[PDB]
């Protein structure tokens, strides 16, 4: 917290296999994550150009850069210098299941991520395979005190070439690397989120994406 600064840097390393295709992925990016902006710039490395729409991999590329204010402890920020480490199961509705292991580290002041990811059964002639997305709605996340950890839920969606939209559904598990007591542990909260690809270059070989996030508990009034 103490260590994570107004400014922070990050890199992020991804290897993958995405209906039998192999490839790895680095980026270089930077944020606000006491604003909750971020901005990545990535770089498909091995086996380029990807076969499937790049849009899939775009939630794989960082809970520190949330926005939370201050009535709404941060599990994210609260857990270096150790860190944490986030598990992601993203089922689509037409088949596709892609299951997501992420390490978050500091070092030398920078953010560093570490990704592995398998996909499999995206459809061969849906928009996934046929490369026909145009990238995803806006979202909320719900997240849920769980044993000392947090479970995240979402539902995406993936806006199609003539319009229209491709669903799925986002379970998360975010686990702290600190010890159970030093953490101060939120209640139920709702994570809103803006992604969007700024730029892109040579078939999504090279992407940058921009994201927003912002924390608010429910601010709905309750009858108890």
């Amino acid at each position: 917290e103490e260590l994570i600064k107004e400014n922070m840097p990050m890199k992020l390393y991804m290897e993958g296999t995405v209906n039998n295709h192999h490839f790895k992925c680095t980026t270089e990016g930077e944020g606000k994550p006491y604003e909750g902006t971020q901005t990545q710039r990535i770089k498909v490395v091995e086996g380029g150009p990807l076969p499937f729409a790049f849009d899939i991999l775009a939630t794989c590329f960082s809970k520190t850069f949330i926005k939370h204010p201050k009535g709404i402890p941060d599990f994210f920020k609260q857990s270096f210098p150790e860190g944490f480490t986030w598990e992601r199961v993203t089922t689509y509705e037409d088949g596709g299941v892609l299951t997501v292991t992420q390490d978050t580290s500091l070092q030398d002041g920078c953010l560093i991520y570490n990704v592995k990811l398998r996909g499999v059964n995206f459809p061969s002639n849906g928009p996934v395979m046929q490369k026909k997305t145009l990238g995803w709605e806006a979202t909320t996340e719900t997240l849920y005190p769980a044993d000392g950890g947090l479970e995240g839920r979402c539902d995406m969606a993936l806006k199609l070439d003539g319009g229209g939209h491709l669903h799925c559904n986002l379970k998360t598990t975010y686990r702290s690397k600190k010890p159970a007591g030093n953490l101060k542990m939120p209640g139920v909260y709702f994570v809103d989120r803006r992604l969007e690809r700024i730029k892109e270059a040579d078939n999504e070989t090279y992407v940058e994406q921009h994201e927003v996030a912002e924390a608010r508990y429910c601010d709905l009034p309750s009858k108890l």
